RNA sequence: GGUCAAGAUAGUAAGGGUCCACGGUGGAUGCCCUGGCGCUGGAGCCGAUGAAGGACGCGAUUACCUGCGAAAAGCCCCGA
């Protein structure tokens, strides 16, 4: 989830959540390219999550150096 | 009436012409606005914190355009 769930965790946990998300996105690319990709949306959704992650760990890393 | 004779005149149009009817072509005309034009008034700088302008990308499907920039038709908080 966008706000809550992210900030509560460590910047070393972010790297992990990122990585796993990357991997799922690639799985979905293989599937899609082979067909069918029953749930397209998930792709975009995962994308968003990645963004959120990198936003948070950015924000936080600069708020802990405020 | 019939034969002959002398004389005169008609219709048929292969194609054309004038007019009428009915179409085709074509895009004038009328109506319209999603686009412009001028005037007045406002507002007036951007850039090494990387500009103006681009290239290549980002889409479930994406060639063009728009928006964006590997956090890629978008991510965070605030306000409506
Ligand atoms: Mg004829
Ligand atoms: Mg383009
Ligand atoms: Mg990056
Ligand atoms: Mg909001």
């Amino acid at each position: 989830m966008k706000p809550s769930e992210m900030r509560n965790l460590q910047a070393t946990d972010f790297a992990k959540e990122i990585d796993a998300r990357k991997k799922e996105l690639m799985e979905l690319r293989f599937q899609a390219a082979a067909g069918q990709l029953a749930q397209p949306h998930r792709v975009r959704q995962l994308r968003r999550e990645v963004a959120q992650l990198n936003t948070v760990k950015a924000e936080l890393a600069r708020k802990g150096e405020q």
